[PDB]
C-alpha cells in the first residue's frame, strides 16, 4: 500500500541515517586526548595530512552521506568556541546514536527517546556547574596547566611546558577592559627550520612575502605602512582605445609618456610620506624600481587576510584608489624589517601601534609536527581564554564523564515514566570517553573504567581519574590535569543536539536546487 | 476492443493519479504539530536543509508527477495567502483519497463521491462557522496565544512568550484604516550569532549591505534616499565606437575626461540633494570616490527585493535612468545607519517617511534553526493577522477535527441518497488529524482518538483535545491551543478541491507544448 | 453552456454579463462579431467580483514610474 510504503522508506533512511552518524562518530573516536592516535588523510592529488586533530579530520573528510554533513555541522557550530571539545561531542553523539537503535528497536518513539537524552543533558549541564572549580581570570598557573593540558600529546612534549607559558602570555595580552578575550588579535605563524625551543612571541604582526625589488631596503625604523588594494598598473581607459604612431620620434615619445605615468603614481605615494608600502596587487615592474629609487619598502600580491590583520595591527586603512591615500591614512610601525628564517624569508612588523595584535612564530625541523602544533596552539588559544572568561574549570582525563555518567544513572532512577530508559542509555553513553582514553593508553579499558568508577563510589573523590603516565588512577586536579567547565558543556550541548536532530528525522527526500 | 481498452488504461490512470496524490500526502504528514517530525531535503549538489514545515518541503521536493503537481498546486493556493494550514489540507486530500478508492472499487461513481465530498464539506464550513470563538482584534492576548500555539515545536521553546508577543506587536502595527493586514509590509529578517533571545523589532526597512566605500559616512540623519536601476560607470556608446591616440599628451587628457564624466555623474546626483544612495547594479571604483568625496553613502549590487521595499518604506521612486532623478524622487527616512551586529554589519533604514515600513530581525546560534524559526514566524504573521481580520478563532490540537468528525457522520445518517457512503468517509478522513497528532508524541494513536471521541460524545467539549505535554485529553481552550477561523476553513476547502480534482480526471493525455 | 465548467456558484450572474455583451455587439445587419469581446483572467479575489469592462484591458505597467498613473481624455499612438 503507497502509504505504508513510504513508513518502511523513512524508516530505512532513520536507520541509515543513525549508521550514517556512527561511522563519523568511531573514524574520529580514537584521536582523544593525549594519547590520541593520529589519521593519515589523502587526497585525490596524492598530497596527504597526518593528523590528531579530530576537528581537522571533521572538516578535511570526503563525507558523502548528507546526515553525516549534518551531524558534523550541529556538532561543530558552538556558541563561544572552545574548539577543542568538538570531537568529544561527536564521540558521545554516536554512542547516543548506538544507544538509540536498540530504544527504537524495543519501540520507544523517537520523541521519547530524545525527551530522555532532553532531561538528562540538562541535568548533566547543572551537574558540571557544581562540580567545577572557581579560579581566577588573573591566576597565570592554572592558565597555564589548562594549556598543557590541552597541548598534550600533540608532539610538542620536551618543549610543552614553556609553550604553554607563551600561550597564557599571548593570551593574557588581548584582554580587554571588558573581560572578554578577543581572538582576531593574536595571530598563529608557523615556519619550518630549528626547533620548537626557538616559538617566540612577537608583539606585532607578521607577514610571509619579500620586498618586490631586491633594490628596496631590508630594514625600515619608524615606519608609515601604506595600505593598497589596488594595482600599480599603467591605467587604460575604460572607453578600450587604440593609439598609433606615425612619427618615429613618438614611438619613444609614447612610451617615455607611460614612464611619467609610473613616476606620478609612485610620486602621490610617497607624497603620503610613506616608508612601507603593502599591496593586495601587484605591481608594474618599472614602478618597483621608482619605489626603490624612492626608498620605499614594497610587497606585491599580498594576500586579502595579511591587509586586514595590517590595517588593525598599525591602525592604516586599506585604501582602494591612489586618490585616496593620504599620510593621515598610514600606519605607524616602531621597526619593519624584512628577516630571514632557516630557509626562506618574511617581512617582520614589530613595535606596532596596537599593543594588543600579537603573534606566534612556532618553529620546528618537520613540518607535520609543525602545523599539528599550530593546530594545537588554536586551540589552546581557545581553551585558555575561555577559562579567563568564564572563571570555571573542572578535572579532565575522563574524571568528569564518570562522576556524570553514575549521578545520571542515580537521576534515571528517580525518573517515573517512559523517558528513563533513554536517561539510563545517555548515562552509559558518557563512558565512551573515559574508556576510549584507556585504550588509546594501550590498557585494558574495561579494567580502568570499573576502577575509575570505584574511585567515585561512596562520597569518593569527584577529580579521580586515570593518569595515562602512571597508568594508576589518581586524582586529576593534584596533577594538574584540569580544563574549562565550558568546553565539557558545550560538549555535552552539542553531543545531545546532534543526536536529537538525527532522531528527529523520519524520512530524506530528493530535492531540486535547495541553495 | 479499441475504446474498451482506453477504459483500462484511463481507470489505471486514474487510480495511479490517486496513487501519487496518496504518496505526496504521506511524505508530509508526520510534520504535523507540535511534536510533528521534520524532514531532510537534498539536491544534486548534495547540500542540505532539515524542517518540519510541510509546505516547505512541498515547495522544495522534487515532485515528478503531474498529479502530484495539481494536488499541491490546488491545496498549496488559497483564498487568503496569509496564514498557513496547507498542509493539513494536503494530508486529509490524501486521506480522502485513500476512502475513494474503496469507493470506486465498490462502484461508486466518481461524480458521486464528489457529490457526498462536497456536501460533507459544506456542512464542514458551517459546523466550523458555529463552534468558533469570536475575539476583538485589539485582544493581545488572545493574538499572543496564536502565535504561540502556531510557533510551538519550532526549536524556540524558551524564546516562545517573548517571540509572540514580538510578532503580535509587529503585525498589530501594519492594521490599516480598513481593518485588513497588509502581510508584504511585515518583514523578516535572519542572521546567525548572539541568541534568538536577541530577536528584536526594527521600525524601518532593513538592508544586508556594506557601504561601497569605507570613505562614505556611516550614518546619515535627515535622510533624502535615492533608488538608482541603473550601473554607475563610464557610458559607451551604443554606436559601437572606437578611439585612436596620436598624440601622447591625450593619452592622459582622455583618462582625464573620463574622470571628469564621473564627477559629472556624482554632482548631479548631489544636484537632486540626496544624501544617501542606494543602487541594484555596481559602481565604478572611481566613482565610489566622488561619492565618498561628496559625502554620499552608497551600496552597489544591491538584490531588488531590498530596491523595492526601500521604495515603498520612504516615498523614493526607483529610477531607471540618471536622468530621471529629481528631488520629488526622493525618498525620506530619519536615520540611515549602517550598524554592526555580532556577526556581520548591515545598513538599517529607520525614521521611515511611511510608518507602515516594520522588520523582525531573527537571531540565533544555528542557521540552520534560523531559517526554521524564520519560517515558522513568517505561518505565525499568517495566523494572527487572519485572526484580527476574522476575529474568529476555534480551539486546536485535533479538537475541531474530531468535533467536525462525529457531527458529519452525525449528518451523514440524514442524508437519503447514495452519496452516504462517500460522506461518512469525508467523516472518518478528517480523523487523521488528531491520530497523527497523537502518534507524533509516542502515544497510541487509536486510544487516543477513543479517548478524544468519548470527550466529544454525548454533549460533550468541542474544545477537548489530547495535551501532548501532560499525555491527557484536556480542553484546548482553557490550555490556550487556538488557531484562526479561517485556517481551519481554508484548509478544508483546500482539502476538498484538491481531492475533488483528482477524483474528477479519468484519463492522462500525453500533449505537445502546453505553455 | 456553462454548467459544469466550473463556475457553479453564480451561473446566472456569470450569464447575465455574457448576455449584455454578447447583445451590444450586435451590428445593424444583425450579425454578432465576436471579436468585439475580449475575455480577460486573473486570480484573486472570486468569480463573485468578475466585472464586466467598457474598455479594452492591458496587462502591463507603465514602462517608468516617473510617467503619470493616470490619464483623462487620452490620445493613444
Amino acid at each position: 500500500l503507497p502509504e505504508n510504503m513510504k513508513r518502511y522508506m523513512g524508516r530505512d533512511a532513520q536507520r541509515m541515517n543513525i549508521l550514517a552518524g556512527r561511522i563519523i562518530a568511531e573514524t574520529v573516536r580514537s584521536t582523544l586526548g593525549p594519547k590520541g592516535m593520529d589519521k593519515m588523510l589523502v587526497d585525490d592529488l596524492g598530497d596527504v595530512v597526518v593528523t590528531n586533530d579530530g576537528v581537522t579530520i571533521l572538516r578535511e573528510m570526503s563525507v558523502e552521506h548528507p546526515a553525516a554533513k549534518m551531524l558534523i555541522e550541529v556538532a561543530k557550530t558552538q556558541e563561544k568556541e572552545v574548539g577543542d571539545g568538538t570531537t568529544t561531542a561527536v564521540v558521545v553523539a554516536g554512542e547516543l546514536l548506538r544507544k538509540a537503535e536498540e530504544l527504537l528497536d524495543q519501540n520507544v518513539h523517537p520523541t521519547i527517546v530524545v525527551k530522555g537524552y532532553q532531561a538528562a543533558a540538562q541535568k548533566a549541564q547543572e551537574l558540571l556547574k557544581t562540580i567545577a572549580m572557581e579560579v581566577g581570570a588573573q591566576d597565570k598557573e592554572i592558565l597555564t596547566k589548562i594549556a598543557m593540558t590541552s597541548i598534550t600529546g600533540k608532539g610538542a612534549e620536551k618543549a610543552k611546558e614553556k609553550l604553554a607559558e607563551i600561550i597564557v602570555e599571548a593570551v593574557s595580552a588581548v584582554v580587554d577592559d571588558e573581560g572578554k578575550v578577543d581572538k582576531d588579535l593574536i595571530k598563529i605563524e608557523k615556519k619550518s627550520g630549528a626547533s620548537i625551543d626557538d616559538t617566540e612571541l612577537i608583539k606585532g604582526v607578521l607577514v610571509d612575502k619579500e620586498r618586490v625589488s631586491a633594490q628596496m631596503p631590508k630594514k625600515v625604523t619608524d615606519a608609515k605602512i601604506a595600505l593598497l588594494n589596488e594595482a600599480i598598473e599603467i591605467k587604460e581607459t575604460e572607453t578600450d582605445a587604440e593609439i598609433r604612431i606615425t612619427d618615429p620620434a613618438k614611438l619613444m615619445e609614447f612610451i617615455e609618456q607611460e614612464e611619467k605615468m609610473l613616476k606620478d603614481m609612485v610620486a602621490e605615494i610617497k607624497a603620503s610620506g610613506a616608508n612601507v608600502l603593502f599591496v593586495q596587487k601587484g605591481i608594474d615592474d618599472l614602478a618597483q624600481h621608482y619605489l626603490a629609487k624612492e626608498g620605499i619598502m614594497a610587497a606585491r600580491r599580498v594576500k586579502k587576510s595579511d591587509m586586514e590583520k595590517l590595517a588593525k595591527a598599525t591602525g592604516a586603512n586599506v585604501i582602494t584608489n591612489i586618490k585616496d591615500l593620504s599620510a593621515q591614512d598610514l600606519g605607524d610601525a616602531g621597526l619593519v624589517e624584512e628577516r630571514k628564517i632557516s630557509g626562506d624569508s618574511m617581512i617582520f612588523v614589530e613595535e606596532v601601534k596596537h599593543p594588543k595584535a600579537v603573534t606566534m612564530l612556532i618553529r620546528g625541523t618537520t613540518e607535520h609536527v609543525i602545523e599539528e602544533v599550530a593546530r594545537a596552539v588554536d586551540d589552546a588559544v581557545g581553551v585558555v581564554g575561555s577559562t579567563i572568561e568564564d572563571g570555571r574549570i573542572v578535572s579532565g582525563g575522563g574524571s568528569t564523564e564518570v562522576e556524570l555518567s553514575m549521578k545520571l544513572r542515580e537521576y534515571a532512577e528517580g525518573i517515573s515514566g517512559r523517558e528513563q530508559l533513554a536517561v539510563r542509555a545517555f548515562a552509559d553513553a558518557l563512558e565512551v570517553i573515559p574508556r576510549t582514553l584507556a585504550e588509546n593508553a594501550g590498557l585494558d579499558a574495561i579494567e580502568i573504567l570499573v576502577k575509575v568508577r570505584a574511585a567515585h563510589a561512596s562520597n569518593g573523590n569527584k577529580y579521580a581519574g586515570l593518569n595515562v603516565f602512571t597508568g594508576a588512577v589518581e586524582d586529576m586536579t593534584e596533577n594538574g590535569v584540569v580544563e574549562p567547565l565550558r568546553v565539557k558543556t558545550q560538549a555535552i550541548q552539542s553531543a545531545a543536539e546532534s543526536t536529537e536532530m538525527l532522531l528527529r528525522i523520519d524520512d530524506v527526500i530528493a530535492a531540486e536546487k535547495l541553495r
